[PDB]
């Protein structure tokens, strides 16, 4: 077996001094970046005065001179303008104008456009940007439909015709320079005669499949031939050139795939560069996301050092001045030019991905942003980098891309009075910069050339680039926007950002309204930190720490309060390669499991006496220890549990977040009256072997309970290391005991007499057995043993014809095949609307064939093994049964190296009905169903009908579909236009309903209260809403003289948090929502009339209906019930036939409570959260039944950056 991590992530080449200087600046503090930029950007008072004059002149000329005119002419509202353009766009898809015109004149103009015409409004977000300048992530299609009907009924055929002509002209003339390269070359002559030049971009980026990359390659190749022939030997300065995006040329363009990039992408760029050289035209590599900057430099370096490209100065490269590495990148490029004997064209830009970079750094928990956070900082950076470029015009050709008249004038005077063509040039984007550069090019203006970046193509490739332009055009900080804002004066426009920054009290201070990733949660807690796997320093130090982790002799032992116990001992083997021994585990005898519980019971008063803030301090220290040890922990998780590096980072971050979140929740809530339960048994799954392991233990400890920690049999080593860390942090040995072993060890703990509570995460099947065993037991107070049982999923994603296919496929690949599908949250059923299913499935299969499956100690591995042979056989048996029914089953091929481990390839199975699935299949197996749009409501029924309710995804841009689907789906974690595996602690509190969970959600504010005998009031836990049926019940109680019960009912109505509706703090570009709903139908088992009244008040106040045990004999107690209340009330003789229920309320003595609890455990379907109280307790304690457990939590995470940008960050 190869040495673990020996080939984890070797760099493309050894990092030079100049390359290292780039990497060191990647996330440098903004206060450190700016002072040297300010100094480099400084110009004399003479130049500053001169530049202000020129800038003012330019702005005066621009201010001294489309859809807006169409809106004015027909008095359209904004929504009417958007709807009109959507209609026009659709009408233009009719290829025969005669057919189109007849349809307009005879069907659309008089009556419902709907009857004669996939939503009309799939592209409304884009038209919304065109019409209003604002971007919304999703569209209100009911408002747009209303507006379209209104404008047609008002204005008839003439406005439709104007809309069609206006759409035609915009999509063919304004959005692009031409739809084909030949047409774009024709239209260039007018401005070329005037001294402009051109750089053409065949629109295209982010190849998803091999076929995508090949098509984009062929477009670039055809364009170079056409541009080269048009250039006709004009050369790289006066003749036209081409721009390319590297992400267009390979479906896996990333640092993680560097070997494939250098072996497969580089030769394609070399071939194109060879053509560009042969025609002597410029070829420019566009700059993209920040995590691709340094990788693109390796391609630039190999190209520039290639002798087949010598004698040609047309190699070009963009550097983004909004990036912190920009000046150091320029130092590298200038030196590369000297080393390679060429002149390199350098396009200086600000940058096009700002919103996405802010969101990405926050999601990833990194030290800082790789871009500036104040716009003026970007301006200063640009000026300072222009100074560097102009000092080296002998070896680079500076190309100053900007629409900012102040920026332009600063550089124009910086460059001095000596100019010749070829010294430097300006650049602008087609349809944006011509008015400004009409004031620049020519002997009668500034006499400086400008190259126009010219997008070429049709709507099929237009979207992404067009949105970026429109966002740039409408952003309130953008020059092209401010120049049209009459509220913005010219003196403000010509303000020198270098002097404004120089005069600030803290030079380079971060933007006040953008949180660093560590600060996402403010004063409440510190966010866990990740690791940047695109940073070469990080990859080199990680490589060494990971190799060192593989040399450690990891062990896991039964760690009882008295010390480690002996037992059956065996090796722990890497699931991806059984030759790789990871460590040794000694497993717990059933007798020692029972002994551990007695020891926990003896130690329980000592741990409960540790005050809550000091218990929380233990958790916070443990989080610091894990953060510091993250590199080592990653290596163990990678080798023990089949995880990739990214998977393992998420695992450790999640454990850190649980620790700090439950610590903070404890400091917010727990006091002396919130007594611990006693010894708590924590039983955890293999698939999140540190995160959920740590989360359950940490919550139980901080609530004051000693813990018996029973990790899954497959993954004991990381659990032992987690226990070592918690003990190191101050948890006493007697308060936290580790009991490795199989399910028999779990069962022995669950059954032990002093066990006071059980926290279980695992399969629904095992949870049912645990609930059965617990129903035989009672606390010494005569009440049920609390059980949190978070179980399996059958998770669906619904995709309609308005979704963006590329985005769907990325989120599907992640949701279904991340960790080989071994997430409880994993996508199991992809539901595709029929008319887009084939296209999406073709793209999905193409993306599947680009995944690398193998042993996970290489950065290039995407998908790891399944945990055991047993798991592998269980998965393959399902795939066989599906094959046996004639279902189409497709799999990707596995390399022969996977033979020493247990791997299952990503598998796609086409179903006929959702009922084909009978059970959670915990592996890389995605099932697909197609649906007709009119069947959407019934499809949601079919998803709900499995009985599960964990995660659920919806991809749509239509608000009506979002509203419909999210009001009808029954799942605990919802995700809109993103993947469905998010579980960020305190942001997406995670946990489901039905067969998926009892609740309360891990990582949410109700969790700790289940682990004490008297639950606290969580932060922000209240509601001003009062259930109206509860109100009617209280009135009926008053009407029959039951004054004390009516009072209790009104008190329950107020205390209920039903209707809570909160936005949780999280990253930008996302809205994370947390709401409290009714649970459903509650089984009521009363003993007395007043007991029944109290149970009814509790259930009604929380929005529930009820089934009352008919054997109670209390039927006469509810005569003359108001219809509103009776509508919520049924009587049950056979509880099993009237389910499923969502909880239960029991009244009786200890004997009755146990008898009822056993019968409830016997019920089919979901595990029920049961609450019990004696008659005297109901009379004495108004909180005898806790309303926390009668509501259901729902988390919803909405990607609001999905349409292309961030609307709040546009401000
Ligand atoms: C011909 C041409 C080619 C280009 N090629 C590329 C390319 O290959 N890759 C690429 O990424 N960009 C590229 N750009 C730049 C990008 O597309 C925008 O056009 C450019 O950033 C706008 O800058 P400005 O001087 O026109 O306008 P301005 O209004 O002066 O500057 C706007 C810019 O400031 C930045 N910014 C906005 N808010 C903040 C903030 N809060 N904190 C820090 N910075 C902020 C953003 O970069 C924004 O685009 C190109 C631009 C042109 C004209
Ligand atoms: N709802 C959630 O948040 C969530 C999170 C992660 C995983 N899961 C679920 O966990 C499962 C995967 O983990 P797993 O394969 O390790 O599950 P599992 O049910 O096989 O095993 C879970 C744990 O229970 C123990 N166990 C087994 N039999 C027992 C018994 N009779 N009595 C007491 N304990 C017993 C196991 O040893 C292990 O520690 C999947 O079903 C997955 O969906 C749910
Ligand atoms: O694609 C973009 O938005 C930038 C601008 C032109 C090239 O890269
Ligand atoms: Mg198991």
């Amino acid at each position: 077996a190869p040495a673990p991590f020996a080939d984890f992530a070797p760099p493309v080449r050894p990092q030079s001094t100049l390359r290292r200087a780039i990497t060191a600046a990647y996330r440098r503090p903004e206060t450190e970046c700016l002072p040297p930029l300010v100094e480099a950007a400084t110009q004399s008072k003479e130049i500053r005065d001169a530049a202000a004059s020129t800038a003012r002149k330019l702005i005066e000329a621009l201010r001294g001179k489309g859809v807006e005119g169409l809106v004015q002419e027909y008095s359209l509202s904004s929504q009417e303008g958007v709807a009109l353009m959507c209609l026009a766009e659709a009408l233009l898809r009719i290829p025969d104008t005669a057919t189109r015109d007849a349809l307009i004149r005879d069907k659309i103009a008089d009556g419902n456009w709907k009857s004669h015409l996939r939503s009309l409004f799939v592209n409304a977000a884009t038209w919304g940007l065109v019409v209003t300048g604002k971007l919304t992530s999703t569209v209100n299609d009911r408002s747009l439909a209303a507006a379209l009907t209104r404008l047609i009924s008002r204005c008839g055929e003439p406005v439709i015709r104007r809309g069609v002509d206006m759409a035609m002209r915009m999509m063919g003339e304004q959005f692009v320079t031409g739809e084909t390269i030949r047409e774009a070359l024709k239209r260039s002559k007018e401005l070329e005669e005037k001294g402009f030049s051109y750089s053409y971009d065949m629109l295209g980026e982010a190849a998803t499949t091999a076929a995508d990359a090949e098509r984009y390659y062929r477009d670039y190749e055809s364009a170079i031939h056409a541009i080269g022939k048009a250039s006709a030997g004009r050369g790289i300065y006066e003749g036209p050139g081409i721009s390319i995006k590297l992400s267009a040329l390979h479906p896996r363009y990333s640092r993680a795939q560097a070997a494939r990039v250098m072996g497969e992408l580089l030769p394609r760029v070399k071939a194109l560069a060879l053509l560009a050289k042969n025609y002597d035209i410029g070829l420019n590599i566009d700059a993209e996301e920040a995590d691709r900057l340094e990788l693109s430099l390796d391609l630039l370096e190999v190209l520039c050092l290639d002798g087949d490209l010598s004698g040609w100065n047309g190699m070009g490269f963009v550097v983004q001045a909004y990036g912190k590495r920009c000046p150091f990148v320029l130092d590298f490029i200038i030196d590369l030019a000297r080393r390679s004997g060429r002149r390199i064209m350098v396009r200086l830009v600000k940058g096009a991905y700002w919103d996405a970079e802010i969101k990405r750094a926050q999601l990833d928990g990194l030290a800082d942003f790789p871009v500036f956070t104040r716009k003026i900082h970007t301006d200063v950076s640009y000026i300072a980098c222009a100074a560097k470029l102009l000092a080296a015009t002998d070896v680079v050709f500076p190309q100053f891309a900007t629409h900012n008249a102040q920026t332009l004038a600063a550089i124009y005077h910086m460059a001095g009075k000596d100019f010749h063509v070829g010294k430097y040039e300006f650049q602008c984007l087609h349809g944006m910069g011509e008015p400004l550069y009409e004031e620049v090019v020519g002997r009668g203006k500034l006499d400086r050339p400008c190259r126009i970046y010219a997008p070429v193509g049709t709507h099929e490739t237009l979207l992404a680039y067009l949105v970026r332009r429109l966002l740039e055009n409408g952003a309130n900080s953008s020059f092209v926007h401010r120049i049209n804002d009459p509220k913005v004066s010219i003196d403000e426009l010509i303000a020198d950002p270098v002097e404004v920054v120089r005069a600030m009290p803290v030079v380079g201070a971060k933007h006040d309204r953008i949180a660093l990733p560590a600060e996402l949660f403010g004063d409440a807690r510190t966010n866990s930190a990740g690791l940047d796997l695109s940073n070469e320093e990080t990859l080199a130090s990680l490589t060494e720490a990971l190799r060192e982790s593989a040399a450690m002799k990891w062990t896991a032992l039964p760690q009882l309060a008295t010390g480690p116990a002996a037992g059956e001992t065996r090796t722990v083997l890497n699931p991806g390669d059984h030759r790789d021994v990871v460590g040794s585990v000694t497993e717990t005898s059933e007798e020692d499991a029972r002994r551990a519980v007695r020891l926990a019971a003896d130690a329980a008063p000592d741990w409960a006496a540790v005050p809550p803030s000091e218990r929380a301090a233990c958790l916070d220290r443990a989080a610091e220890l894990m953060q510091a040890r993250m590199p080592t922990l990653l290596g163990l998780i990678i080798r023990e549990a089949g995880k990739s590096a990214l998977n393992a980072i998420a695992e450790v971050r999640e454990a850190i977040d649980f620790l700090r979140y439950y610590a903070e929740q404890t400091r917010r809530t727990l006091g002396p009256g919130h007594g611990p339960l006693g010894p708590i048994v924590c039983i955890s799954p293999w698939n999140f072997p540190l995160a959920i392991f740590t989360g359950q233990i940490a919550a139980a400890l901080v609530a004051g309970n000693p813990v018996l920690a029973k990790p899954a049999e497959e993954t004991p080593l990381i659990a032992a290391e987690g226990v070592r860390i918690l003990r190191e942090a101050g948890i006493p040995a007697s308060a936290l005991q580790l009991l490795p072993g199989d399910g028999r060890v779990g069962a022995a703990l669950v059954a032990a007499a002093e066990t006071a509570g059980v926290m279980f995460t695992g399969s629904t099947e095992v949870a049912r057995l645990i609930q059965a065993q617990l129903a035989d037991r009672l606390s010494p107070a005569g009440r049920p043993i609390p059980l949190i049982a978070e179980t399996g999923g059958q998770n669906a994603m619904i995709v309609d014809s308005s979704a963006l296919a590329e985005q769907v496929v990325g989120d599907v690949i992640t949701s279904a095949f991340d960790s080989a599908g071994q997430r409880c949250s994993a996508l199991r059923v992809l539901c595709l609307q029929e008319d887009v299913a084939d296209r999406i499935l073709t793209m999905l299969k193409g993306a599947l064939h680009e995944l690398h499956i193998g042993r996970t100690d290489r950065l290039s591995v995407d998908v790891g093994p399944v945990i055991t042979s047993e798991a592998k056989d269980n998965i393959e048996k399902h795939i066989e049964r599906m094959r046996g029914l004639g279902r189409k089953v497709e799999q990707i091929g596995l390399a022969s190296e996977t033979g020493v481990g247990t791997f299952v390839p990503p598998t796609i199975i086409e179903l006929e009905k959702l009922s084909d699935l009978q059970r959670e299949v915990f592996g890389p197996v995605l099932h697909v169903i197609r649906y007709r749009r009119d069947d959407l409501d019934r499809l949601v029924d079919d998803v709900n009908a499995t009985g599960y309710g964990l995660t659920f995804g919806l991809h749509t841009r239509l608000d009506e579909t979002i509203a419909h689907v999210t009001s009808r789906i029954k799942a605990g974690n919802l995700y809109i236009n993103r993947n469905i595996i998010g579980a960020v602690v305190g942001v997406q509190p995670f946990g489901g309903r039905g067969l998926s969970g009892t609740g309360p959600k891990a990582g949410g504010p109700l969790y700790l209260g289940r682990l004490v005998t008297t639950a606290p009031v969580p932060p922000q836990h209240s509601s001003v809403h009062t259930d109206p049926v509860l109100l009617d019940f209280a009135k009926w109680l008053d009407g029959k003289g039951a004054r004390a019960e009516a009072e209790a009912a009104r008190n329950a109505g107020s205390s209920s948090a039903l209707g809570l509706d909160l936005e949780l703090p999280g990253p930008v570009g996302e809205r994370n929502l947390y709401t409290l709903h009714a649970r459903g139908r509650i089984l009521l088992v009363p003993a007395t009339e007043s007991g029944l009244y109290h149970q009814l008040a509790a259930a009604l106040a929380t929005g529930n209906s009820v089934a009352i045990d008919a054997a109670s004999g209390l039927q006469a107690s509810l005569k003359n019930l108001p219809q509103t209340v009776g509508l919520r009330v049924s009587w049950s003789k056979d509880w099993a036939a009237d389910g499923p229920f969502a909880g239960a309320l029991v009244e009786g003595d200890a004997e009755r409570i146990r008898a009822v609890n056993k019968a409830i455990a016997a019920l089919p379907g979901p595990l029920l959260l049961v609450q019990a109280a004696s008659s005297g307790e109901i009379a004495r304690n108004p909180d005898a039944y806790c309303l926390n457990w009668l509501v259901e939590e729902v988390s919803a995470s909405i990607n609001t950056a999905a349409a292309g940008g961030n609307a709040s960050l546009m401000a």
